[PDB]
């Protein structure tokens, strides 16, 4: 497209009524080319321009939807381990009142054995210290 | 506003004459003037119009387009930190399981020398049962 001023000086140059018909018709078939090339690029502009916009409208639901859907797909995730983090937890507290209990009684039985034990150790003893039945019940231990 | 090719045509057409009037012939060349003027200020608003949807569309491309990566690693941010976590309570649930089965075996390994102890006793209460000054003694423990 011609810029203002080139055009400018055509319309001058067509201002002259003594202007040779060969240069006028020329200056004016140049104005009629101009005039359809120029609304040709207009709308190679406008169809352009709504090529790019149809791309604004696209990316501004392509990346909005997969906005929310990554927010979902996150929380997935969280939802999931925090379901296995729970039945985790819940089995080591589980297991650990049940040892806790193993140990109590680990505890009622050694005091069962240190009875029984002290019972038998003070028999023992009285053995050592000293008829019938006494042979008998050192042919038990020996 | 931009004349129509078909009336720019007609215009150009009265150009032609060299016998138009020179009122005429100006008033003609600055009618070309002025629509030539509207025109490309037009052209030069749709072009300016196209570089701001470019520039959005420029934007989108690559502004959520980082988005990307950055939920791509921050989502791992989440799914590495609990797949350590969860390494830690499903190890806990099974250091104590051991501690327990090991409680377990203590468990059996007490009663039996409960059940040793206590089998010895009734053995020597048989004795005593049976049948002398030594046995007042032992009794005494009863």
């Amino acid at each position: 497209p011609l810029k203002p001023e080139e055009h400018e000086d055509i319309l001058n140059k067509l201002l002259d009524p003594e202007l040779a018909q060969s240069e006028r018709t020329e200056a004016l078939q140049q104005l009629r080319v101009n005039y359809g090339s120029f609304v040709s690029e207009y709308n190679d502009l406008t169809k352009s321009l709504s090529k790019a916009n149809s791309e604004v409208a696209q990316w501004r639901t392509k990346y909005e939807t997969d906005a929310i859907q990554r927010t979902e797909e996150l929380e997935e995730a969280k939802k999931k381990l925090a379901q296995r983090l729970q039945e985790a937890e819940e089995a080591v507290e589980a297991v650990n009142a049940k040892c806790s209990s193993l140990e109590k009684t680990k505890h009622r039985l050694q005091n069962e054995i240190d009875f029984y034990f002290g019972k038998l150790r003070n028999i023992e003893l009285i053995c050592q210290e000293n008829d019938p039945v006494l042979q008998r019940i050192v042919d038990i231990l020996y």
